[PDB]
Protein backbone atom coordinates (compact mmCIF):
# COMPACT_ATOMS: atom_id res chain seq x y z
CA UNK A 1 0.00 0.00 0.00
CA UNK A 2 2.58 2.55 1.14
CA UNK A 3 5.34 1.15 -1.07
CA UNK A 4 2.91 1.49 -3.97
CA UNK A 5 0.96 4.74 -3.79
CA UNK A 6 3.31 6.88 -1.68
CA UNK A 7 6.25 7.14 -4.14
CA UNK A 8 5.73 9.91 -6.69
CA UNK A 9 7.44 7.60 -9.18
CA UNK A 10 4.55 5.14 -8.72
CA UNK A 11 1.88 7.86 -8.73
CA UNK A 12 2.92 11.42 -9.74
CA UNK A 13 -0.66 12.58 -9.28
CA UNK A 14 -0.28 13.78 -5.71
CA UNK A 15 1.27 16.57 -3.67
CA UNK A 16 4.92 16.51 -2.59
CA UNK A 17 5.51 19.80 -0.78
CA UNK A 18 9.12 19.09 0.21
CA UNK A 19 10.10 17.60 -3.16
CA UNK A 20 11.48 14.34 -1.75
CA UNK A 21 9.38 12.07 -3.98
CA UNK A 22 7.15 10.87 -1.14
CA UNK A 23 3.51 11.96 -1.25
CA UNK A 24 2.23 14.37 1.40
CA UNK A 25 -0.27 11.80 2.70
CA UNK A 26 2.61 9.46 3.62
CA UNK A 27 5.42 11.91 4.42
CA UNK A 28 6.53 12.00 8.08
CA UNK A 29 10.18 13.05 7.68
CA UNK A 30 11.38 10.40 10.15
CA UNK A 31 14.82 9.37 8.86
CA UNK A 32 17.07 8.08 11.63
CA UNK A 33 19.99 7.06 9.40
CA UNK A 34 19.66 10.26 7.36
CA UNK A 35 19.83 8.53 3.98
CA UNK A 36 16.80 10.31 2.53
CA UNK A 37 14.33 7.47 2.96
CA UNK A 38 11.98 7.73 5.93
CA UNK A 39 12.00 4.84 8.41
CA UNK A 40 8.84 3.15 7.14
CA UNK A 41 9.92 3.35 3.48
CA UNK A 42 13.57 2.32 3.94
CA UNK A 43 14.59 -1.29 3.20
CA UNK A 44 17.41 -0.84 5.75
CA UNK A 45 15.88 1.49 8.42
CA UNK A 46 19.06 1.74 10.48
CA UNK A 47 21.78 1.21 7.89
CA UNK A 48 22.52 4.19 5.61
CA UNK A 49 21.75 3.16 2.04
CA UNK A 50 20.51 6.05 -0.10
CA UNK A 51 20.20 4.10 -3.35
CA UNK A 52 18.11 1.42 -1.63
CA UNK A 53 19.76 -1.36 -3.62
CA UNK A 54 17.93 -4.69 -3.11
CA UNK A 55 19.15 -7.09 -5.79
CA UNK A 56 17.04 -10.07 -4.73
CA UNK A 57 14.04 -7.86 -3.97
CA UNK A 58 13.39 -9.64 -0.68
CA UNK A 59 12.72 -6.42 1.24
CA UNK A 60 16.12 -6.18 2.90
CA UNK A 61 18.43 -3.76 1.14
CA UNK A 62 21.87 -5.05 0.15
CA UNK A 63 23.33 -2.91 2.96
CA UNK A 64 21.49 -4.97 5.60
CA UNK A 65 21.20 -8.27 3.73
CA UNK A 66 23.78 -11.03 4.29
CA UNK A 67 22.92 -12.84 1.05
CA UNK A 68 22.13 -10.13 -1.51
CA UNK A 69 21.07 -12.58 -4.22
CA UNK A 70 19.52 -15.26 -1.98
CA UNK A 71 21.50 -18.14 -3.48
CA UNK A 72 22.49 -19.53 -0.09
CA UNK A 73 26.07 -18.34 -0.36
CA UNK A 74 26.72 -15.42 2.05
CA UNK A 75 28.09 -12.23 0.47
CA UNK A 76 31.54 -12.69 2.03
CA UNK A 77 32.02 -16.05 0.29
CA UNK A 78 29.98 -15.52 -2.87
CA UNK A 79 32.11 -15.01 -6.00
CA UNK A 80 29.02 -13.50 -7.69
CA UNK A 81 27.48 -11.44 -4.90
CA UNK A 82 24.57 -10.16 -6.99
CA UNK A 83 23.93 -13.10 -9.32
CA UNK A 84 22.53 -16.40 -8.03
CA UNK A 85 25.10 -19.13 -8.60
CA UNK A 86 25.04 -21.98 -6.01
CA UNK A 87 27.82 -23.96 -7.70
CA UNK A 88 30.19 -20.97 -7.48
CA UNK A 89 31.67 -22.07 -10.82
CA UNK A 90 34.86 -20.10 -11.56
CA UNK A 91 36.46 -21.65 -14.63
CA UNK A 92 39.64 -19.52 -14.57
CA UNK A 93 39.97 -19.31 -10.79
CA UNK A 94 40.26 -15.53 -10.48
CA UNK A 95 37.65 -15.17 -7.74
CA UNK A 96 34.84 -14.04 -10.05
CA UNK A 97 32.16 -16.60 -10.88
CA UNK A 98 31.33 -17.56 -14.47
CA UNK A 99 27.74 -16.50 -13.81
CA UNK A 100 28.71 -12.84 -13.45
CA UNK A 101 32.14 -12.56 -15.12
CA UNK A 102 31.16 -9.82 -17.59
CA UNK A 103 28.14 -8.17 -15.98
CA UNK A 104 28.35 -8.20 -12.17
CA UNK A 105 24.85 -6.82 -11.54
CA UNK A 106 23.18 -8.42 -14.57
CA UNK A 107 21.56 -5.29 -15.97
CA UNK A 108 22.85 -6.38 -19.37
CA UNK A 109 25.48 -3.65 -19.51
CA UNK A 110 29.04 -5.04 -19.13
CA UNK A 111 31.12 -3.87 -16.16
CA UNK A 112 33.48 -1.70 -18.21
CA UNK A 113 30.67 0.33 -19.81
CA UNK A 114 28.34 0.18 -16.80
CA UNK A 115 28.63 3.47 -14.87
CA UNK A 116 27.30 1.69 -11.76
CA UNK A 117 28.73 -1.89 -12.06
CA UNK A 118 27.22 -3.08 -8.79
CA UNK A 119 23.77 -1.55 -9.22
CA UNK A 120 21.21 -3.14 -11.55
CA UNK A 121 19.09 0.04 -11.42
CA UNK A 122 21.72 2.24 -13.11
CA UNK A 123 23.72 1.46 -16.26
CA UNK A 124 23.90 4.77 -18.12
CA UNK A 125 23.34 8.49 -17.55
CA UNK A 126 19.76 9.74 -17.91
CA UNK A 127 20.08 13.48 -17.27
CA UNK A 128 17.33 13.91 -19.85
CA UNK A 129 14.89 13.95 -16.96
CA UNK A 130 14.89 16.90 -14.54
CA UNK A 131 12.71 17.89 -11.60
CA UNK A 132 12.68 21.69 -11.37
CA UNK A 133 12.48 22.94 -7.80
CA UNK A 134 12.07 26.63 -6.93
CA UNK A 135 13.98 27.42 -3.73
CA UNK A 136 11.83 30.46 -2.88
CA UNK A 137 8.22 30.03 -4.11
CA UNK A 138 7.15 32.50 -1.41
CA UNK A 139 9.16 35.67 -1.89
CA UNK A 140 9.13 37.56 -5.17
CA UNK A 141 12.32 39.61 -4.93
CA UNK A 142 13.08 38.28 -8.39
CA UNK A 143 11.25 36.15 -10.94
CA UNK A 144 11.57 32.40 -10.43
CA UNK A 145 13.87 30.25 -12.61
CA UNK A 146 13.01 29.56 -16.24
CA UNK A 147 14.65 26.54 -17.89
CA UNK A 148 14.92 25.73 -21.60
CA UNK A 149 16.97 23.62 -24.04
CA UNK A 150 22.51 22.47 -23.39
CA UNK A 151 20.20 23.06 -20.42
CA UNK A 152 19.81 26.82 -19.93
CA UNK A 153 18.43 28.97 -17.12
CA UNK A 154 17.47 32.32 -18.66
CA UNK A 155 16.39 34.54 -15.75
CA UNK A 156 18.08 36.81 -13.19
CA UNK A 157 15.97 34.70 -10.85
CA UNK A 158 15.30 33.60 -7.30
CA UNK A 159 17.23 30.44 -6.31
CA UNK A 160 16.28 27.13 -7.90
CA UNK A 161 17.29 23.55 -8.67
CA UNK A 162 17.12 21.06 -11.54
CA UNK A 163 17.61 17.63 -9.97
CA UNK A 164 18.17 14.24 -11.58
CA UNK A 165 16.31 10.97 -11.02
CA UNK A 166 19.03 8.56 -9.87
CA UNK A 167 19.99 8.09 -6.23
CA UNK A 168 23.54 7.50 -5.04
CA UNK A 169 25.61 6.35 -2.07
CA UNK A 170 29.25 6.95 -3.08
CA UNK A 171 29.51 8.90 -6.35
CA UNK A 172 31.70 10.93 -8.72
CA UNK A 173 29.85 13.76 -10.45
CA UNK A 174 31.16 16.00 -13.23
CA UNK A 175 29.66 18.65 -15.46
CA UNK A 176 30.14 21.86 -17.41
CA UNK A 177 28.58 25.29 -16.92
CA UNK A 178 28.98 28.38 -19.11
CA UNK A 179 27.75 31.93 -18.41
CA UNK A 180 26.77 33.15 -21.87
CA UNK A 181 26.76 36.85 -21.02
CA UNK A 182 28.83 39.47 -19.23
CA UNK A 183 25.74 40.71 -17.42
CA UNK A 184 25.56 40.15 -13.66
CA UNK A 185 28.01 38.44 -11.32
CA UNK A 186 26.05 35.93 -9.28
CA UNK A 187 25.61 32.17 -8.70
CA UNK A 188 25.91 28.96 -10.70
CA UNK A 189 26.59 25.52 -9.25
CA UNK A 190 25.29 22.05 -8.50
CA UNK A 191 23.93 19.85 -5.73
CA UNK A 192 24.50 16.29 -4.54
CA UNK A 193 23.21 14.26 -1.62
CA UNK A 194 19.86 15.86 -2.44
CA UNK A 195 17.06 14.38 -0.34
CA UNK A 196 14.39 17.10 -0.03
CA UNK A 197 14.10 20.85 -0.69
CA UNK A 198 15.29 21.30 2.90
CA UNK A 199 18.07 18.69 2.73
CA UNK A 200 21.00 18.75 0.31
CA UNK A 201 24.63 19.76 -0.27
CA UNK A 202 25.28 22.64 -2.64
CA UNK A 203 28.36 23.88 -4.45
CA UNK A 204 28.04 27.43 -5.81
CA UNK A 205 30.33 29.97 -7.45
CA UNK A 206 29.85 33.76 -7.45
CA UNK A 207 31.67 36.19 -9.75
CA UNK A 208 31.83 39.31 -7.56
CA UNK A 209 31.27 39.87 -3.85
CA UNK A 210 27.86 41.41 -3.13
CA UNK A 211 25.46 41.69 -0.20
CA UNK A 212 21.92 40.52 -0.84
CA UNK A 213 19.81 43.64 -1.41
CA UNK A 214 17.03 42.46 0.93
CA UNK A 215 18.31 42.49 4.53
CA UNK A 216 15.22 40.50 5.49
CA UNK A 217 14.95 37.87 6.89
CA UNK A 218 18.70 37.94 7.51
CA UNK A 219 21.73 39.89 6.35
CA UNK A 220 23.56 37.92 3.70
CA UNK A 221 26.91 38.70 2.12
CA UNK A 222 28.04 36.54 -0.76
CA UNK A 223 31.74 36.64 -1.52
CA UNK A 224 33.13 35.90 -4.96
CA UNK A 225 34.59 32.39 -5.17
CA UNK A 226 33.65 28.72 -4.94
CA UNK A 227 31.75 27.59 -1.83
CA UNK A 228 30.60 24.26 -0.43
CA UNK A 229 27.52 24.35 1.78
CA UNK A 230 25.14 21.99 3.51
CA UNK A 231 21.46 22.85 3.65
CA UNK A 232 19.30 21.71 6.56
CA UNK A 233 16.41 24.15 6.55
CA UNK A 234 13.86 24.30 9.36
CA UNK A 235 11.52 26.21 7.04
CA UNK A 236 12.09 24.77 3.56
CA UNK A 237 11.85 26.85 0.34
CA UNK A 238 11.20 30.50 1.14
CA UNK A 239 12.81 33.84 1.99
CA UNK A 240 14.76 32.40 4.92
CA UNK A 241 16.43 29.72 2.82
CA UNK A 242 16.91 32.30 0.06
CA UNK A 243 19.14 34.66 2.03
CA UNK A 244 20.93 31.74 3.71
CA UNK A 245 21.96 30.27 0.35
CA UNK A 246 23.41 33.63 -0.66
CA UNK A 247 25.40 34.15 2.55
CA UNK A 248 29.01 32.98 2.57
CA UNK A 249 28.94 31.49 6.05
CA UNK A 250 26.33 30.12 8.44
CA UNK A 251 22.68 31.13 8.79
CA UNK A 252 20.91 29.70 11.91
CA UNK A 253 18.50 26.87 11.11
CA UNK A 254 19.24 27.09 7.39
CA UNK A 255 22.74 26.78 5.98
CA UNK A 256 26.27 25.94 7.04
CA UNK A 257 29.21 26.82 4.74
CA UNK A 258 31.76 24.00 4.91
CA UNK A 259 34.42 25.68 2.78
CA UNK A 260 34.99 28.82 0.72
CA UNK A 261 37.94 29.68 -1.54
CA UNK A 262 40.22 31.94 0.58
CA UNK A 263 41.31 33.69 -2.62
CA UNK A 264 37.71 34.57 -3.54
CA UNK A 265 38.34 33.92 -7.25
CA UNK A 266 35.16 34.45 -9.25
CA UNK A 267 34.21 32.80 -12.53
CA UNK A 268 34.81 34.55 -15.87
CA UNK A 269 32.14 35.53 -18.38
CA UNK A 270 31.85 33.36 -21.50
CA UNK A 271 34.10 30.63 -20.11
CA UNK A 272 33.52 26.88 -19.99
CA UNK A 273 34.11 25.40 -16.54
CA UNK A 274 34.26 21.71 -15.72
CA UNK A 275 33.53 20.53 -12.20
CA UNK A 276 34.55 17.24 -10.66
CA UNK A 277 32.92 16.13 -7.42
CA UNK A 278 33.58 13.11 -5.22
CA UNK A 279 31.34 12.13 -2.32
CA UNK A 280 31.94 9.17 -0.02
CA UNK A 281 29.02 8.94 2.49
CA UNK A 282 30.68 6.20 4.56
CA UNK A 283 33.47 8.55 5.67
CA UNK A 284 31.83 11.88 4.93
CA UNK A 285 34.46 12.69 2.32
CA UNK A 286 33.67 15.58 -0.03
CA UNK A 287 35.85 17.37 -2.57
CA UNK A 288 35.17 19.54 -5.60
CA UNK A 289 37.64 20.80 -8.18
CA UNK A 290 36.81 23.40 -10.84
CA UNK A 291 38.57 23.41 -14.21
CA UNK A 292 38.94 25.93 -17.00
CA UNK A 293 39.97 23.63 -19.82
CA UNK A 294 42.86 21.57 -18.44
CA UNK A 295 43.69 24.23 -15.86
CA UNK A 296 42.70 23.93 -12.21
CA UNK A 297 40.82 27.04 -11.06
CA UNK A 298 39.63 25.93 -7.62
CA UNK A 299 40.10 22.95 -5.32
CA UNK A 300 38.18 22.55 -2.05
CA UNK A 301 40.65 19.98 -0.79
CA UNK A 302 39.34 17.19 1.48
CA UNK A 303 36.10 18.14 3.23
CA UNK A 304 34.38 15.90 5.77
CA UNK A 305 30.72 16.08 6.71
CA UNK A 306 28.19 13.33 7.39
CA UNK A 307 24.96 15.31 7.52
CA UNK A 308 23.52 13.38 4.55
CA UNK A 309 24.32 9.77 3.61
CA UNK A 310 23.63 10.17 -0.10
CA UNK A 311 20.89 11.18 -2.50
CA UNK A 312 20.28 12.72 -5.91
CA UNK A 313 22.41 15.02 -8.07
CA UNK A 314 21.32 18.29 -9.61
CA UNK A 315 22.04 21.77 -10.89
CA UNK A 316 21.95 25.00 -8.87
CA UNK A 317 21.19 28.54 -9.91
CA UNK A 318 20.79 31.80 -7.98
CA UNK A 319 20.23 35.25 -9.51
CA UNK A 320 22.27 34.57 -12.65
CA UNK A 321 20.82 34.64 -16.14
CA UNK A 322 21.96 32.66 -19.17
CA UNK A 323 23.59 29.77 -17.32
CA UNK A 324 24.30 26.93 -19.78
CA UNK A 325 24.79 23.46 -18.28
CA UNK A 326 26.03 20.55 -20.40
CA UNK A 327 27.95 17.29 -20.62
CA UNK A 328 26.79 15.92 -17.26
CA UNK A 329 28.33 12.65 -16.10
CA UNK A 330 28.26 10.43 -13.03
CA UNK A 331 29.58 7.10 -11.81
CA UNK A 332 28.90 5.10 -8.67
CA UNK A 333 31.92 4.47 -6.42
CA UNK A 334 30.52 1.68 -4.23
CA UNK A 335 31.56 -0.01 -2.03
CA1 LIG B 1 7.30 14.64 0.23
CA1 LIG C 1 9.84 14.19 3.63
CA1 LIG D 1 16.45 6.25 6.25
CA1 LIG E 1 18.72 3.08 5.27
CA1 LIG F 1 17.74 -8.09 -0.43
CA1 LIG G 1 24.74 -7.44 1.65
CA1 LIG H 1 18.73 -11.83 0.72
CA1 LIG I 1 24.76 -15.04 -2.23
CA1 LIG J 1 25.85 -15.48 -6.11
CA1 LIG K 1 36.41 -16.26 -13.07
CA1 LIG L 1 26.08 -4.32 -15.44
CA1 LIG M 1 24.61 -1.20 -13.32
CA1 LIG N 1 9.99 33.55 -5.86
CA1 LIG O 1 29.51 39.23 -15.39
CA1 LIG P 1 24.58 40.47 -8.81
CA1 LIG Q 1 21.38 38.73 -10.11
Amino acid sequence: ALADNCPLEHNPDQLDSDSDRIGDTCDNNQDIDEDGHQNNLDNCPYVPNANQADHDKDGKGDACDHDDDNDGIPDDKDNCRLVPNPDQKDSDGDGRGDACKDDFDHDSVPDIDDICPENVDISETDFRRFQMIPLDPKGTSQNDPNWVVELVQTVNSDPGLAVGYDEFNAVDFSGTFFINTERDDDYAGFVFGYQSSSRFYVVMWKQVTQSYWDTNPTRAQGYSGLSVKVVKSTTGPGEHLRNALWHTGNTPGQVRTLWHDPRHIGWKDFTAYRWRLSHRPKTGFIRVVMYEGKKIMADSGPIYDKTYAGGRLGLFVFSQEMVFFSDLKYECRDP
